Parts: C-alpha cells; structure tokens; sequence
C-alpha cells in the first residue's frame, strides 16, 4: 500500500564461508559504503554473518557508533568453515519475529550477499528460512558474487528481479533504500 | 504477513439515505452488536454516516465512553437524503491517511452498510473512493440490507467474499473481528 | 477495469444429450426466464445445443423477435445423443472471435447448462476449449443439472464461485447480468 | 495444469486434543466415511493425530488392510492432552518430503481436522508448519468441529474456500477427491 | 486477452517544470522522433505538459495536420515552474473517461517523461492520479531523464518493468508501439 | 514448490523459414551449444523444426548418440518456406500430453528460435498453440534472431522476461537448464 514507513530495517546477511575467501573485501565495501551512504537513524541495520555456523554480529540498531563498530569488526572477518546461509536467515528471521511484536509497520528486507556456492541440501534449508522470513514480513534481496547462478539465487530472493550481481545490486539497492527512505513517516 | 497487528481500526461507514428508512434499525443493530461484544481497547472504532453528504459522526477512538455516545447518537439517526457513499468512503480516508502517518501497523477495516441503491454516476464515485481507500491499506468489507445486488457491492468492497447480507453479515463479521484481535501484538 | 461495457453478449451453451432427457424442461425455462427477464437490446443472446455435436441454433443477436423465435425452437429440443460439450465451447469462440474482430469493449459471458456427465476424453476436450474461450475474453459460467459435481464444472467455468446449482441459478445469473447492464456504457 | 496425477495422497491430521473429547466421534467417522467411499489403491491415504505431540498413526499407504486396521486403531483413541497441531503438520510434511523425491506428480491433500481452539503460540508454530506444507506441494483443506472460528482455520487451510464444518464437510470434500481421482493418470 | 485492439490511444504526460531545463531538448525530441516513426491514423496521440500546472496542449487525435501543429507548440516550450505530475495525469484520466464512454476496446497508453524529481505530497498525489488511470484501463509507462531513481518511478509507471531511461525507453517503446498496432482490428 | 523434479524434458522449436535463410547457423549454433554442454541423462530434449509444416526431427530422448544424430540432422537443415510456429507447438504439445500421462513431475520447457516474422493470423495460431502448452504444463521461452520484436515474442513466451536475443540467450538459458538439473529428484 501507499502507507508510509515507520520503521526501516536493514538486515545484511554475509556469507564468510572459505569459498568467498577472495570475495570478502567485495561483500565488506559493499556493505560499509551503503551504511556510510545512509547515516540517518530512520534506518536501522543488523550485520549477520554465516559459514560453518550463522550468528548475529549486530543486533538491529539505529546507532552509528554501534554500525561504525559493527563495519570495524566486518572488516577483520577471516573467511572460512562451511556454508550453512539458512543459520543466516534464522538469525534475521529471529530479530524480524521479535520487532514484529512492537506492532510497527516496517520494511524490513534482507540483503544476504554470497556466492551461491551452497551444497543440495544446504540450498533447500536455505529456500525454507528465506520463505519463513517472507512469512514474517521481510523482502528478500540475494546479491550474488563471483559464479553464482542467478536462478538458484532466485529462490532465495523474493523473485529474480530481487537478484544482482556485486556492482550492479550496489547501484540498483543504493536507489531502493533511497526509494523507502522517502517512503518513511 | 504473519506480522502482528499494532493497531486494528474499524470503520463503520453506514448508509441513512431515504430508500433505507425501514432498515435503519438492522443497520444500528449491526453495529451496537458489534461494538457491545467487542469493548477492548486494542480495538479502535469509528463510526461514519452518509446521505445528501458524508458526514464523521464519530472520530477513530478506543475509548468506551466516546463509542457509549457515538452509539446514542447513531441510534436518534433519521433516514433521508441523496445517497452520496463515495463521501463515506473519503470521511474514512481522511482517517486512514492521518493514521498512516503514526507507523503502526494497522488492520484498517471498512464495513460499509449499505441497500446499494446508487445512481450511476453515485456508484462510480463510490467505487473510486473505495479504490483509494484501499491504496491507503483499507480492507472493504460490505453488508447489504434490503434487495442489494451482491455483484454490484462487490466492485466496492475487496471481492464478493467481503459482502454479506445483513442478517448473516453480524455473524461472519464476529469471527473475522474475533481473529484480528487475536492477532494484536 | 472500470470502464464501461461497450456491448454485452451473452452465449446460452445448453446441454441436449440423452442424459438430460428429462431433465430439458428444467434447462429452458431457465434460459426463458432470462431471456424474458432481460428485454434490453444492450444484451445479445446466442442459444447453442450441444449433444453428439454442437450447433448455434441461434446466432448472436439484440433482435427480440429472433429471439422469440430461438425460445420457441428451445422449447421443442428432443434430447438425446452423446455429450460433446467442447463443441458447444467452439460454436461461442467462433462467434467471440467474429465480434472481437468489430474492437468494442464487450462483456462477453458464457452460461454452460449441464450434468458434466462427460467421459474422460469429452471432458478433457471440454477443458480446452472452455480455456479458449477465456483467451478470446470470455467468462465462464456453469449451472449444473442433476446430481453434479462442482469441483468438475469448475474446471470448465472461471472458478468455482462461477458454478451454481440449476435450483439457485436464475438468482445468481440474474444478479450478475443486471450489474453487468448497468455497467454498460 | 491440466496434466494428471501420477499419484494421490491424502493425508488425514487429526485433533485428538482434550478439548475434542465429545467430538472424536465426529472426526473419526468423517475419515471412516471417506476411507471406505474411496477403496481405490489409486488413493493413498496416511492417518496422523495430534495433541500433546504429533503421531503418524499410519503412515502413506494404499493398502486396504493397513487402512483397515489404521481405522481401527483410531476407534480406540482416547481424546487428551494439548493441541500440537504444528506437530500434526511437521509429520505430514515429513512424508511429502520423502514422496517428492520420487519425482512423480501427486496431488498432496492435507485435511486437518480440530476445534481450531489452538492458543497464541501453537497458533503460530500451526501456520508455519502449514505454509511450510504448501511449500512442499500441499493443498491444506481445514475440516472444522465444534463452534470454529472459519477465519482462523483459514490461516491453516490454503483459503476460506479451503475451509469446511465437519457436518457437511464429508459432501464437500467427497466430490473434491472424486474429482482428483477422475484427474488421475 | 487475444482480443484486437479497436482503438490506439498513447498519452505523452511531459514534464516541463523548472528542474527539467537543460533536459527538454531531449523530452521534445523523444516525443517528435515516435510522433514521426508512427504516422498510421490508427494510432491517436495527446500531449500533456506539466509544471505548476498540468495541461492538455493537444487533445487525443489522429489527425496528423493537428499533430504537426502539436510538436510545434511542444518545441516552443519553456520549462520552469513546479512539478506538479498528478495535474497531468488528471488531464489523461479526464480524456480516458470520455472515451471509455465510446465502448471501444482501447489500448490506452501512458508515457510519463519526467526526472522524478517530486517533493513529498506531489508524489504522494501523482501515486494516486497514476492508480486512477490504471483504474479507468490506462498501462502507465515513465521514462525518466537526469539520474532518475527507478523505484521511484516504478510507483507512477505500472511497475519497474514500464520503466525506463530516454534511449533504452525510445526502442523499447517504438517496439512496444509496433506490436500494439499489429494488434490493431 | 520445492518439490524436485522427476524429468526434464526440454523442447527445442526451432525456425527454418525462409526469413532465416542466412541465419540457420546461429540457431544451429545455439542448440548444439546447450546439448554438448548438458550431457546427463537426467535432461530429455527434442528438436521440432517448422516452416511451412512443424515437424518432430528428433523425438524426446536422453540417448546421446540419438542427440548426436539429431544435431547431426540439424546442421544439414536448408530453411525455406513459411512461418507456421503454431505446427511447431502442435509437435510440442503432443509429445508433452503423451509424457503427462505418464505421471512423472517434470519441468517441461520449451525453447522457440525465431525471428518472430509471423503474419498476423499465424502470430494468432501461435498464441493459441503457445497457451495450449502452458496448460499441458509446459514454460515457454523465446529466443530471437534477426531484428525480432521482444513484445512480440512475449505474447508467445510465458512472460517478457522469458524472451531473450540469441546473443544473451545462452548464458540465460545455461543458468536456467543448470538450475533445474540441480532440482533434479
Ligand atoms: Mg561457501
Ligand atoms: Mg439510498
Ligand atoms: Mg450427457
Ligand atoms: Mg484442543
Ligand atoms: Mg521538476
Ligand atoms: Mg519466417
């Protein structure tokens, strides 16, 4: 609907898994230069990272000495372990569920960014949390580095129009977050 | 979405227009019924009436004393006039829109109580209005008194499964009320 | 869209092979109360038969006199014969086509009068073609006769809110061609 | 699709909760009545129950002596403890799963029968697990009992049309799985 | 629907506000350039001009002479003023009403050329008036000039798929143009 | 659904008209590409070539040395004649009712190469076929050579975003084939 925004959050969902060893840089300035882009507090933001495991490296927050803190840790992440994104997706889906609860109306969308090098039933795992995180209300945006496979993502992704790669997805979600941020009460 | 509702807004938009003098009484009774097994706070009501014009007889509130008076004032209504509904729906979008502007996430329902009974040119209005209405994230729901033609009352609320004849109307309309609520934050 | 019907034709495809046998009388004078009902040359009737295969036993027409004369023809119809269906389906495409080809905005509305009593291949015809109608901008309705099943009419018909017993039929119908009239331009 | 179904399974979730108590009588002769309507080893059929936990009683099969004797079992079930439905849904889900990599194209049918009496949470956990159904290819018919509320077991069912109350659900859903049948390869 | 077109109706809305100064050259020159490549009497243009005001300069018409005297007037245009958009999609909806009435079945088209550029409650009301348009049958097409943000525009036009930057929209809409008047009756 | 697939069965509908009579080799080109790079088992293919009649070359098989002979044949095609794609449908068509009956879950999809040069009753006859398809269960894409209208082409195709250029048509349709055969049971 045409209904303005009361909340915005940000859930960035990386993938730091050994396969993106040489991609982390890439996903990090992607990351940075949207937050130091959209420094407003309308826009809340959590960094999420997954491999073997997936964990919550900055709970949902407003604050910017939190989000400067949150990007010094991202960029000392050591990529390595296994790709186990739906962790990834259970961590957003988790602090989606409890923000849900304040009774605002929010966009909440999700940003996971990997290579989409995920084994059968890692990628089925991971197709079930993003459908759980729709569910609880979030868009799902998959931006994709190195090799991946644009339809696999598509999956994950609200639709395959929710799917970019690295350079184009920064131009493309720089005028999206623009775009809701307009659209804020 | 599975997301909670912050608030739940319902809006009664009652037709008192000349052709429905000898079906006031089930349209007041629709609502006092309503209002009467419904007398929690976390629902918000208002109540709207139309003719000749479309008029806020009493603004969106959860207060019980304020919907105690609104009821006393709908029950001295006296039928007459033009059939102007399109003014009903702009009196709750009035609402809807300033409501907007808080950031809650809302069920804002519209049950528009009505014969049908509108002239051409009436009837486009009133389905333009109702559009707008639901661009602002109203749900339309419409309960027809007298010889109502159910197609007909479909292009103004959300489809034919959101009309009902009255006398089965209260019952259908309980439930749904009776979900909404349950699913309040 | 809620601009206004530039024409309005509305197709009778009627069920005449021996399963219906008896049942004949039920089928036309529900096709006669219509007709009668609605006397407006802003509606077009074609009556179409079908049994072993199906005829226009009346072409598209706003002409009341040919149409006195198709429910005069009606009312002598001896059933009996297989139940191909499909080409009841093909006689209106036809016509929907030829008038397609003239570029007015018309509601035009297919009433299918059957048991779907159709063996397997009959049926899967019916489907088709029914399907191919709706490409040529039909909508389609099913009134069943005798003990039918409402789920296999709602594969022929739009929906299964498009399927009516023969007993509550003229209700419905006439409800629905009288605000498909009044939505006429 | 208009294609066949290489298989057809339905599967039975059964409220055998305390609140039930006075209408397992109800639910176990829907299921019965359907079972012996439908003897076809065409139907495969699978009994699950719920209250405190979730219980395939008899898994997926199309054997008549196993769902003789899977009948049988159910007369003996004494109704108690909480309602798990989610649980319900996760056993059914966990067969869908298993039947899916096979590769043939099944019509997956769920019919949930329950009071709808579910508190906040397990509310919740039902919706997921019933959404999570879906996205395995079910098609989730909500059977009704006692005073249900249709909204909230149409959450759970695939829609309100999806939603039957169990004194006239055995007509509804007969012709249903008749029509599946008849849509079978 | 396979149904021909009876009539090709394509509304230039032209942006000529203040913010728009160094960019109507190539606003002119887009109109000027589809206005020359498609010279068939089947298709009827309008051109609209928007900035304080919206205005219609030259009503719908297939007259070619009142065309040529249309792009005259276009060239001569300087912009300034507010950006006021919705006026110009109230003097588009106004034209597709009256036509409408005609019953024709119209492919009614909108191209919006416009930097986007809107301040907050004009936004808002051109949101609405491009909602209207589509309501009365319009397919509403935005081709934004300067670094216009395409989610933005996706909220006028009927999604981002409609649209587009000056040289991609020039091909992608004189292709689009073609194929409607291919399906010409 | 998530439901993997039992088959993948892949159409290859290729043009050999006489307005392709220079450009056989790309679209030989493109369709020996795509086979030498996907050699499982797992994917099915046939290749229908149409002119003036559509012909089955090679009937759905996972040979390889039945693909070998096919391409074999392939190559040595001489375009010439009309542009009937609708027999080319037809061919497809067959085989996919035939396979339904099988009752396997399958990812139908068929590709057309054209250069969407079709009169306008054949563009008609190829919608039809095209829908046909659609409701056997099939996904349609299309692949254009020569100066092809993309609008054109997506009335065939399933969506615009199923038509591509034959330049940017393989590395599309690699990522999509390689995605299936990922969701291969
Ligand atoms: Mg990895
Ligand atoms: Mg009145
Ligand atoms: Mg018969
Ligand atoms: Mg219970
Ligand atoms: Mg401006
Ligand atoms: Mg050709």
């Amino acid at each position: 609907s045409m209904a303005c925004y009361g909340g915005f959050d940000l859930y960035f969902i990386l993938d730091k898994s050994g396969s993106v060893l040489h991609h982390w840089n890439e996903i990090y300035y992607f990351v940075e230069q949207l937050a130091h882009k959209f420094i407003s507090p309308q826009l809340r933001m959590s960094f999420i990272v997954f491999s073997t495991r997936g964990t919550t490296l900055m709970k949902l927050t407003e604050d910017r000495e939190q989000i400067r803190q949150g990007l010094e840790e991202l960029q000392k992440v050591l990529p390595g372990g296994d790709t186990y994104m739906h962790e990834g997706f259970e961590r957003a889906s988790e602090q989606i569920y409890y923000e849900n609860r304040q009774g605002y109306r929010t966009a909440s969308v999700i940003i996971a960014l990997t290579d989409g090098e995920l084994h059968e039933d890692l990628f089925f795992y991971s197709e079930r949390e993003a459908n759980r995180s729709r569910d609880l209300g979030a868009i799902v945006y998959a931006v994709g580095v190195k090799d991946f496979n644009e339809t696999q993502l598509a999956r994950i992704a609200d639709s395959k129009d929710h799917v970019f790669p690295v350079n184009d997805g920064f131009q493309a979600l720089q005028g999206i977050i623009h775009s809701i941020l307009k659209k804020s009460c």
